[PDB]
């Protein structure tokens, strides 16, 4: 589980949504596994704007956080789920680390703040959820 908050702004992935999620829906991306919904208070997390390959991240199966070298936000095969039929996840960075489905949520971080949240795991490779190129979050 996990969510970023950035101003009047609830960002989650789009497989954990709540029904108040889809309420007060903004924008969702199944191909990106994304989904954004309204809020009422104002959030304060910084959103990252550059192309760190470095940061760290949360692990919740793990208690603990991890610094990882990431890809470039990609096209990746994601293999089916309960969720999803098998596709092609755009916007995606992998590395190499640990994560259990129920890690989806941790934050990636950079010096320069959130770069995104974890949304695929599986064979020591932890996939994240790209956020950088979403200007409007801060708008
Ligand atoms: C960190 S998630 C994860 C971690 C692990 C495993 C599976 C997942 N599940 C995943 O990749 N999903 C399902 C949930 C929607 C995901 C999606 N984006 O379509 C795709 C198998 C065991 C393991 O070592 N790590
Ligand atoms: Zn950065």
């Amino acid at each position: 589980s996990g969510a970023i908050y950035v101003g009047n702004y609830r960002v989650v992935n789009r497989h954990l949504a709540t029904h108040n999620d889809w309420a007060n829906l903004v924008w969702e991306d199944s191909s990106r596994d994304l989904l954004v919904s309204s809020t009422t208070a104002q959030g304060c997390d910084t959103i990252a704007r550059c192309d760190c390959q470095t940061g760290v991240y949360y692990c919740s199966s793990r208690r603990k956080h991890y610094p990882v070298s990431f890809s470039k936000p990609s096209l990746i095969f994601v293999e089916a789920s309960e969720y999803y039929p098998a596709r092609y996840q755009s916007h995606l960075m992998l590395a190499v680390g640990h994560s259990e489905p129920g890690d989806c949520g941790g934050i990636l971080r950079c010096q320069h703040g959130v770069v995104g949240i974890v949304s695929t795991g599986g064979n020591g490779l932890v996939g994240f959820a790209d956020v950088r190129d979403l200007l409007w979050l801060d708008e």
